[PDB]
């Protein structure tokens, strides 16, 4: 592989170089033969792959610390070596784990947030041992991440695998969602997108509101247990109704959204040790909400009744009324979080701070992995300075990876 | 192996094979990803090159093996001997350029493919050749608004020292001019080649719509200049539906797309000169030929007409500008009668070409990254749809500008 990359802007004409790309881990799916960009998704580590793991991340964060080569870090190298030898796993230090939480965020290529990545709040999760004490952990992490609307990014760490049959799991996708409810009809009430989910809940006892917008409870797994179902504090939940500036009508749709965007599916992977329940939250960018949570087919898809109380023309295609009920549905989002002084950020502002970030990353660490397909908004996108701004895209460690669904592996006791 | 592809609104999934066929490379690696990077002979290398396309010619006819095609194969081979390079039958030149246009990965228009007119134009051997096959083209093509797919095929390269070139990139653009005060008049993607051609002769009217004249290289000789006749040219007045003030803008476009600096490929053989049009997708013109910032960059002005609030970008003033720029740009075209696709209906028709691919070819490579269109994406089908990129030949590949490789 070649030793300089170079990306260009083709609106600015700027040209970076890329040498970070060297530090690919894994694969991308891509072939010399075939991409696999727009791809959405393209029994433990034993004691010799465990090795070489560790050392790569051990290495990197004395570097990051200016102590490579010290006499600490040789001392690491050691008291790590040993514990796997002996063991057949380690432990990440406090200041490791942090280290680790925070590049794993840096590294994500798919996240235009990533300006903000060294500010995090790590909360170490690891003592935890039962399903009711993942409750708390995550009832405190809700709680200091929402701040009053203030919000602050924050990520909890649940202990690490170890022989596979002892996982810490957050069932739920992400911590905070509307549950979806099929009907005898084929209708769907509330959040088509978390039927599945949903129907699990209610089969483990969940009485189900029947709601357009009831939130989902927890479905806690600890030490490889059956999960245990646990409602959030209601009060911990911020939430947000959806008006327009301008329509006064708009408020009538009965809209609003949670404050909180908070991933809880994915699994976290630091020096070859496979954190399987690390939920982790920012704030979040008006589209996903205005323009997907919203306007997707699948979702709640409420272009048609927003256009109809536009006076609309909705015959042809060409009037554009999809595209013009899209624009003012995402002013809502944006006018009503920044009226009830909850954090959220524009795709203008969002994307301007990611060409900022990216362009720091090339200059101080040699490159920035960025994935077009989702760093780019889903509305508008051309108007906004990632569409023109060339991007590499490869995979970094510490990351955040995808695992199956929990319900698909689960043996159930 | 066999590769699926998912649409994550529908659910459908498709199965890939066709990849198994290509040869060239994607930039991409096992490691790294250039999906939304830009710009990632001899008789030996020719030999099988020519046989491969020779060969899926007669497999698409469904004589393989048959002897028409034996002897071609044998009659290539005397011809690449004695000569280092062929002439493709017109039956070929005909296939090998519908199938450049189905094999464009980047290209949300192929529903259309097998419609397209083939003008054979390897016969030509001046600037004035050039030029009369071009206003032919363009005059086929445009048709009083009622647009027809065409490409017209200028001699295949030979030495690489009598290279027949569109210097042009496109056939149909607007000038732009450098002004003295710093800012730019017309169109600023042209300021370069506006310049060469007034360095060549050209008398720049400076206006803000001047339809440049065409350069054009014949047998790799200095290149010439020409007008095409402008009632060859046909544009259209930009105009709102509800904002009587939007015309008052005083934008036009014109109403052929086709671009002229692109290399065909086909069988080993290179047309260096092959200018190829069909009709606009809207957001072509009203999103970034009119909005990019480094285009015609007219967002602020609508949006001041509009009335915006303009000092938070939350407000999304640029969104809502945006949107009716694009609405007039349409309504402009049909009002005209003038052949144009709105993103939603032309995103919809590649869905629908995708699975008729799919089922009678087994695949359809396509880069997610142009096929995705520049406004509302997740509003579109294609957004949705997971797509695998691949090359595939014949193909349409870009080449360097002949104002950096020319020696006069
Ligand atoms: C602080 C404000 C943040 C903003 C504005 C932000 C923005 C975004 C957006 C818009 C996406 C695409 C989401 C989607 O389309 O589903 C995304 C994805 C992602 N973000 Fe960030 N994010 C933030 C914080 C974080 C944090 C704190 C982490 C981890 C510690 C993180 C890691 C990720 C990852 C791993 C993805 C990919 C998710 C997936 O593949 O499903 N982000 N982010
Ligand atoms: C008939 C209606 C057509 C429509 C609506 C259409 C639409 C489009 C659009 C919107 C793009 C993106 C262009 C850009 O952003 O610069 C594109 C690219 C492209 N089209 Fe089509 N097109 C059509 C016909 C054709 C024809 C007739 C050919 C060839 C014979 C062709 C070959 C290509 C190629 C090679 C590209 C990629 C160009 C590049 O990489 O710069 N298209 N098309
Ligand atoms: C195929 N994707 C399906 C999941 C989409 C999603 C749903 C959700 F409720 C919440 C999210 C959160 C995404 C996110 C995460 C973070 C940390 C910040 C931010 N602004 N956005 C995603
Ligand atoms: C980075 N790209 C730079 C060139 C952009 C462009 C300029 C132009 F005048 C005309 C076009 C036409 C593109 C096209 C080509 C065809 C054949 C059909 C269609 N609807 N659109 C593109
Ligand atoms: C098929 C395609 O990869 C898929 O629809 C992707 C496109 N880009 C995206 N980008 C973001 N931010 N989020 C998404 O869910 C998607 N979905
Ligand atoms: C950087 C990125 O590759 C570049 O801006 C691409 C993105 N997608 C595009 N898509 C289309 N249709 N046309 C373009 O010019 C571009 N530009
Ligand atoms: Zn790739």
């Amino acid at each position: 592989c070649p030793r300089f990359l170079k990306v260009k802007n083709w609106e600015t004409e700027v040209v970076l170089t890329d040498t970070l790309h060297l530090k690919s881990t894994l694969e991308t799916g891509c072939t010399e033969y075939i991409c696999m960009g727009s791809i959405m998704h393209p029994d433990v580590a034993t004691k010799d792959q465990l090795f070489p793991l560790a050392k790569e991340f051990i290495d990197q964060y004395y570097s990051s610390i200016k102590r490579f080569g010290s006499k600490a870090h040789m001392e690491r190298l050691e008291e790590v070596n040993k514990e796997i030898d002996t063991t057949s796993t380690y432990q990440l230090k406090d200041t490791e784990l942090i280290y680790g939480a925070k590049h794993a965020w840096r590294n994500a290529s798919r996240c235009v947030g990533r300006i903000q990545w060294s500010k995090l709040q790590v909360f170490d999760a690891r003592d935890c041992t039962t399903a009711h004490g993942m409750f708390n952990y995550i009832c405190n992490h809700v709680k200091y991440a929402t701040n009053k609307g203030n919000l602050r990014s924050a990520i909890t760490i649940f202990p690490q695998r170890t022989d596979g049959k002892h996982d810490f799991r957050v069932w739920n996708s992400q911590l905070i969602r509307y549950a979806g409810y099929k009907q005898p009809d084929g209708s769907t009430l509330g959040d088509p997108a978390n039927v599945q989910f949903t129907e699990i809940c209610i089969q483990q006892g969940w009485k189900p509101p029947r709601g357009r917008f009831d939130v989902l409870p927890l479905l806690l797994q600890a030490n490889g247990n059956d999960p245990e179902l646990f409602q959030i504090p209601p009060e911990l939940v911020l939430e947000v109704p959806i008006r327009h500036p301008k329509f006064e009508w708009f408020k009538d749709l009965g809209l609003k959204w949670y404050g909180l965007p908070a991933v809880s599916n994915m699994l976290l992977e630091i020096g070859g040790l496979e954190f399987s329940a690390c939920p982790f939250s920012g704030w979040y960018m008006g589209t996903e909400i205005g323009v997907r949570d919203y306007c997707d087919n699948s979702r709640y898809n409420i272009l048609e009744e927003v256009a109809k109380k536009m006076n609309l023309d909705m015959r042809k295609t060409s009037s554009l009324w999809k595209d013009q009920a899209l624009v003012e549905i995402n002013i809502a989002v944006l006018y009503s979080f920044q009226s009830d002084k909850v954090t959220i950020v524009d795709h203008h502002s969002a994307t301007e701070s990611f060409i900022k970030h990216m362009e720091n990353e090339y200059r101080c660490r040699g490159g920035c992995p960025a994935d077009w397909v989702w760093i780019v908004p889903p509305m508008s996108g051309s108007i906004t300075p990632v569409f023109h701004q060339e991007m590499l895209n490869y995979r970094l460690t510490p990351s955040f990876e995808y695992q199956p669904d929990p319900w698909n592996t689960h043996v159930w006791k």
